[PDB]
């Protein structure tokens, strides 16, 4: 027998008490190449993979529930498929800085774990990694969301086709409970090639021009966004030179003739999840202009 | 007891992937596990309605020269409903293996181990414990003639006589058929995105669970609409390895196909005819 | 007695009358798909709980006819409710299956797998039904046979619920291909589909389809349009055609009434199949 | 054993007593306990002939604002025969409760606990363990929407199939119908003094166990006498909340009502037509 | 220190917890007769008393507070007062069915306890009774409110006046708490005589005609009610034969010439507790009619 109050009190009891930790692990292919005979000249950077939960598929999804993760174990296996008579060599190693962009044989052998071997032999690379707790959501500084990157370079010239596959065996512990939308969980990518407005087409441009191993082997229909604005020279149609400013790209698949592919600029309407295309570039007697400089960061924005 | 245990080893399937064909990802066997597919069990199942799986292993068995230098990944996906052939999907399963094309390997899956039906039905999680997919991981140098073997033991439960056209696994489309992809009388099998359909022999007949609408004309500038529920596979060759499908009428009594009406395209609006996830049972006897 | 009850009863499944000389080897006299509703005392309990599991099944044939009739039958319980093969051999394969003269009652005592089932029907039917009893002829019946089939059952009901009287009746798979050659402008024959549940369904009945019924039509002007209907309604057969006939149209659902909405055009078209083997016809009408 | 135990919780009934209506004594639910009234048990009873009560509790459940300041008394009277709705009668029973309209309470009655029939019969002490009455104790300030719940467990004994029109509780009149209270074609339900009749929906049909005599005329100054056994409820509204009854003919096969002859009053002596204690079963399907 | 609510709660504590059982007993006269010499022919049913709390006066009142009662002990004493030289015989016995209406010596001696004796001897009848729980409120079935009835029949012809008195010694237990109005606690009575509309008067009729031992020795001014309607043939006054329907009677006391008495029909207005009288019966050339058949149940409705 209790009295009738003005207002009863809340009885929302089990709230804010969600599962906290998860150890989780597996083995994931982290890339695959095929090199035809001539290709594979000394030093050709066959692979360059920045490690982030997203790259390890199974992990990537669990990471969308917690805010931190910390690496408990990593190794990579190399496992090219090729017969004994192939006389080319590779060198792999895990770079513990995710920002480091200089890929030389000399800079790998320097890394702990690094391996060197003819194409017909498998190898295991038992690397050195942070074992501290990084973040699952991408951020401004990369040093905080990734423990480093795994690169593999040719060492001689392959006599024949090389079918390399590079597997990462991981185990990791996810630390903090939270809900992170799949847009922010993507890894940022730095270009290593200048984009000139002399090297253009009316509505697209080459992906090899940017000189980035990820953007080269990036998938179709894939909408990106940039930190730096893109300057498109358009016209009213009186011989008039006007200026347009777009922030977003769109990947189109490549060819056997054009290894890397295209990139159509435009507008990524996020409120409605769609992608408009960018205005006709005006070819003109306009001074040479770098529209996007070396080091432009491109972060994937569409639904994954 | 009334229950019957049975065990054996049997070839689940055999593909030949010829020289140079095939590239990382290329699905070289996609087999939905049901007793019909397992030869000796095939006949035992025609007798009862219900089976339950006691043991399952697949032994991969590829045949090529030692210098072949391609590669494959194999594995067993427990969801006969899950339709995702990517390597990443495979590498996520238990049992999964990877090797060079000259190496046999044994995939040791985990599976339902529960009581399932022999004849197909709407929900195919009660007809099958899962499906095995084997993919390419590189480009194969040589002809490889892979023969995947399955060692199996099962428990068969209630006696029955089973219609053999019913025992077969339903195949699902992976790609949409658009109206603008039809030729006058046929279309390319590859459009449907399904390896089991692509490799179904010449003259296989399939019923669809969704209507195939064919716009036609009398030849007066007048567009009319027809409906069809059956397809006939016309075998693929070197020029068109997926082969072709003709729509038409399957007569279930006489067991005969009659080709349907010609497609007439006349300034029609964009249309989806057979959306992805269209189900295609084998109705013709084997 | 909060959640589980055992119920036992026996109950008529179905009655059939064979006119004299009707029926022949393999004539399907009764195809009854089992569901709690079809068995009368049980159907009331299955409305109370939403899960049930079968513990004993037994059917008694009891055909009534003169001692001289001299045709025959064969009956059995076929545990897959999905199984549409109604051949003699396939029936005789069923455990407990019996074959006898039209003037001999028999009892079929089968085995069933005794799974937990649902009371309210859903998409997969092997979760709502333990199977279907079939009875078919094995010679020509000389006399009229008025066959009643009984079912003795004991069952375990499990999860307390209260179901609505509309969802409980199990849908029907069509057995035969409906060609457009067979159409008449107002209606079509029931025997063409070949489903004995359809062939027997009482008139004023309404059945929704899972596949679209594509009706050709024209207001006039020598002009062929194309129309769509999801429903069917049963119009009773007469001694000349016992099958009955089906008339398409519109089943207004708020209405609680049928509207024929049937227009057809008979013309030189290429032969088509409108409703193929396997079409699922759910009973939607008022109850 | 052949006996079946069954237990549940179910709403016995739900009244809305609107703002200001209702005064100390006003009967707001009067429900004779039989399995039909208890929803889930309703169906179980249609199967057997006999039930016996194992447990019974009512939980009262009134819904209004906290400031409602009326009141009610509830209880369970063990005599389905006893026809006395007074507070004093209620306060005499075991279980009886009193509260403000915003307070739920639980009445814990004492009941027969013996073996009873499912279908109605002459002596209704064998069809029911009693009846629950809930009354007003003050004037209610606000609209209250009271929903009285019953938690019950029972034992059902012999299997049977039961006619659902037979399962229903007979209603007894509380007030006499006098001849001088008839209108030309109808009379006011309130005259009969029965809450269950007063709240029976529009179009309910009732059979009487006593004849309703209607004096009529041909229009010649000649008085004649007719007899009727059926009433039809015509729904009550704000102006006449009890509604009205028309006498007539119920056709039991076609399940249709035909209104009877007009009443003609012509210097007739005072008469009792339907004495108090006239029994009125629901014959129309529900 | 408690806060002020919107509404305090009910404090109606001791409710619904009334006294439950009562054993209670006594000895009550259940009837009395006086038989003048000639009367008392073999088999004359001198007494016929249906046992119900009401008949036992003290008990009758307690019974209005509980719903059930169950009999714990019964005996009857017979105790005629008469001198040794009276040469007649009686036979008593308790019929355990309250509905049984055939009173023969042969049907008593059959009953357990039954006694037979010359008028000048007392007797005790130790009967057989239900000992189950009946109901205090009358109902449709009598088998449920009464354990049976005590009848006493003459056995020879009394030479002299016979003053018999028949006492019932009882003990009973009252089971269920409730409040039962004195109108429903009365016992129903079945007639054993047809009422013809040829055997009538303008406003009343004989009580012996009904042929019921209770209704015969029923008291004055005593308003009854029937299950079956009564058909009174009245007139508008043009020689017109109209039809009237009354449900209620009224007892008027009897005579030395008319042992049983009268019964005036009418209207028992219960809302106001009064009794109107019924219309002038129209004597007419009307076909012979049974107005109330054998077995009509008459239940007392006025205040007791
Ligand atoms: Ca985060
Ligand atoms: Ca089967
Ligand atoms: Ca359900
Ligand atoms: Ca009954
Ligand atoms: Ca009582």
């Amino acid at each position: 027998r209790t009295d009738a109050p003005v207002s009863k009190a809340s009885t929302v009891t089990g709230f804010g008490r969600g599962t906290n930790d998860v150890h989780l692990s597996g083995m994931s292919r982290i890339s695959q190449a095929v090199l035809p005979a001539g290709t594979g000249t000394d030093g050709y950077v066959v692979v360059d993979a920045t490690i982030v939960p997203d790259l390890l598929p199974r992990l990537g999804h669990a990471a969308r529930i917690f805010q931190r993760y910390a690496v408990e174990t990593l190794e990579f296996e190399i496992q090219p498929m090729c017969p004994a008579n192939t006389g080319g060599g590779y060198v792999a190693g895990f770079l513990p800085d995710p920002t480091d962009n200089d890929h030389t044989f000399d800079a790998l052998q320097a890394t702990r774990g690094a391996v060197v071997a003819k194409w017909w032999e498998s190898r295991t690379v038992r690397p050195q990694y942070t074992r501290t707790l990084l973040w699952t959501s991408s951020g401004k500084e990369q040093r905080l969301t990734s423990p480093g990157r795994l690169i593999l370079l040719c060492v001689g010239n392959n006599t024949d086709v090389v079918n390399v596959s590079v597997l990462c065996r991981w185990s990791v512990r996810l630390s903090v409970p939270s809900l992170e939308n799949p847009e922010e969980t993507t890894a940022p990518i730095m270009t290593q090639g200048s984009l000139y407005n002399d090297s253009l087409s009316t509505n697209d441009f080459k992906s090899i021009l940017l000189g980035s191993t990820p953007l080269d082997i990036a998938p179709d229909g894939a909408v990106f966004q940039l930190d730096r604005p893109l300057s498109i020279d358009y016209s009213l149609g009186t011989g008039d030179v006007d200026r347009a400013v777009y922030w977003h790209l769109k990947k189109f698949a490549g060819n056997a003739g054009t290894p890397a592919g295209w990139f159509r600029w435009g507008i990524w309407d996020n409120f409605n999840k769609t992608f408009t295309d960018g205005v006709a570039y005006y070819s003109d007697e306009q001074p040479r202009q770098i529209l996007l400089p070396v080091g432009t960061v491109c972060t994937r924005v569409d639904s994954e």
